[PDB]
């Protein structure tokens, strides 16, 4: 048992680019697999008798609670910092961008809908798309981080008003994960999905004829374009404080980055590379080009308590 790895990814790609670091190296890995919330609680009552070596997320502030906990160790490495640059990487060296993603709005192009109005994330939250929106439940990573941006943005006062409108707009009480927000909208029982890019390329790819047409039917509005710009958000890793097997910690971190991984990660999960010398894949191309917030990841994730605190204030959970 030569690498423990915590992860709240939830990607079969994965397990390929596991398979081939097994194969390389000789270290066989331990995967577990579960949510955000419930490793970091887990990590918490193991403390420093863990096996735990790696925590990896597909959420910012999933990595910046852990480091706060003390629960994560710092990692130098030349190779890290020369791929990831600074704004994708914690300044204290304890978690690490091993993708980007971007949180859109999705639309039903196989249909005449007039995007106009639908410009940037606050209108979402507007009285006239009452009953036309689709969002996951606010207790989803996505969900308070996209909150704590808009946060970090726009101050509290707003961000309450949004997550009370979007709240109020809904077509559906929240039900599964971004794909199936997708499906609503592909559906028609929605005109609008607040989803993460990669979501249409793994649809749009997928071996269910079903999901395939739900992916093509798909439009992205790329919100804020004439100001701020699109939220962006990582899945990212970290060195865990309790890890016995450090040598292979730091080796697997690395080679989350290398280039054929990095091509992997575009290529079966539809995710921007943190490289900039990996092109993206086909479908990732189709996705189109956009103006990305400028805000550090790590500023947004400052702002998850206030998030969470919203949610709940407004009426979520
Ligand atoms: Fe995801």
């Amino acid at each position: 048992s030569e690498l423990n790895i915590y992860s709240a990814r939830h990607y079969n790609a994965d397990f390929e680019i596991i398979k081939k670091f097994e194969e390389k190296t000789g270290i066989k890995v331990n995967h577990t697999q579960a949510k955000a919330s419930e490793l970091i609680k887990r990590l918490s009552l193991e403390g420093s008798n863990s096996p735990a070596d790696i925590f990896i997320t597909a959420d910012i502030s999933n990595l910046t609670e852990a480091k706060n906990l003390g629960l994560l160790s710092p990692v130098s490495s030349k190779y890290l910092e020369e791929f990831i640059p600074a704004h994708l990487r914690d300044k204290d060296k304890e978690w690490f961008a091993i993708t980007k993603r971007a949180r859109i709005i999705a639309y039903n192009k196989n249909t005449n809908i007039d995007i106009s109005k639908m410009k940037n994330y606050e209108d979402l939250a507007k009285a006239e798309f009452k009953g036309e929106i689709v969002m996951r439940s606010a207790t989803a990573p996505y969900s308070k981080t996209l909150l704590a941006s808009i946060i970090a943005n726009d101050g509290n006062k707003e961000a309450k008003a949004w997550a009370k409108g979007v709240l109020e707009n809904l077509a559906t009480n929240p039900k599964g994960g971004d794909r199936d927000q997708a499906r609503q909208v592909f559906a028609g029982e929605a005109k609008f999905a607040v989803m993460n890019t990669y979501y249409i390329g793994l649809l749009k790819n997928s071996k269910n004829p079903k999901d395939v047409e739900v992916g093509n039917s798909l439009g992205i509005i790329f919100p804020n374009q004439d100001n701020r710009g699109t939220h962006i958000n990582i899945s990212g890793i970290a060195m865990t404080k309790s890890s016995k097997n450090q040598d292979a910690a730091k080796k697997f971190m690395e080679f989350m980055l290398s280039p054929e991984i990095q091509k992997i990660l575009t290529d079966s999960n539809y995710e921007f590379p943190i490289r900039n010398d990996v092109e993206l894949s086909q479908t990732v191309k189709d996705f189109g080009t956009f103006k990305e917030d400028q805000i550090p990841v790590s500023k947004i994730a400052e702002n998850i308590k206030e998030a969470v605190k919203i949610y709940d204030e407004v009426g979520f959970r």
